[PDB]
């Protein structure tokens, strides 16, 4: 499914920054008015620092639209997951701290299970070709490959992995790895420009594709990205 996504300084819908405004409801219920089974929020101001995490404008979010939500930044804690799912999130997605503390993590999924977490992970291909994993865009690699990290979670029974490559080699990254484990469902960020984007991501096994600026940027709405996705 296309999965159309927001994200949020306080209060504020962002590009990345370009100010698009403090009108994130009504353009959540126009997503979801077109079809959209499932939405994505990142709370920026959250994930530069957790006291400050936007709870109540989330809370707001959640009510006022009629599918899941997935919400990440700045999850660090088991507080954390918890707090957003009382708010109503439908799943919570967890970014750096599934690279650095996967036995703290392992236990959230004990707890919570898997239908509540999506894994984001983002990938540089390096000189090699291996994919590997870095906990942001403008942090070195963590030492630790796409592979290697998601066998690290299958024991717990992993569903959700949102795949960023941050390194054509976009489509056969999504080839290769949805073919590795047809057990998990793969959601694709990033290099979403134009409409011929959504359609190349079409058979490479992905489950959904994360839209976020080419939506703001006015470039195609999300009845025609669901239209082309369902070819
Ligand atoms: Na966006």
């Amino acid at each position: 499914m296309i999965i159309p996504a927001l994200d949020l300084i306080d209060g504020t819908v962002v590009r990345l920054q370009r100010d698009y405004g403090n009108d994130p409801l009504p353009r959540l219920q126009d997503y979801a008015a077109q079809g959209a089974g499932v939405l994505h929020l990142v709370d920026l101001t959250g994930a530069k620092d957790p006291a400050k995490r936007q709870i109540p404008l989330i809370k707001t979010l959640v009510a006022g639209v009629n599918v899941p939500v997935q919400v990440g930044g700045g999850v660090r804690t088991e507080e954390d997951v918890a707090a957003l799912l009382k708010a109503g999130v439908a799943r919570v997605v967890i970014g750096s701290t599934a690279v650095k503390s996967p036995d703290v993590v392992k236990g959230w999924f004990e707890r919570f299970g898997a239908q509540a977490l999506v894994l984001a992970l983002d990938v540089r291909i390096d000189e090699h070709g291996t994919k590997q994993v870095a906990v942001s865009g403008w942090q070195e690699n963590s030492g630790v490959s796409l592979e290697q990290l998601v066998e690290t979670y299958l024991p717990v029974g992993l569903k959700h992995v949102l795949c960023t490559d941050i390194s054509g080699s976009n489509v056969s990254l999504y080839e290769e790895v949805c073919a590795r484990y047809p057990q998990i469902a793969f959601q694709s960020s990033g290099g979403i420009g134009d409409i011929d984007d959504i359609a190349a991501l079409r058979g490479t096994g992905v489950r959904g594709v994360i839209v976020g600026r080419a939506l703001l940027e006015g470039k195609f709405t999300v009845k025609e990205a669901i239209q082309c996705w369902q070819n």
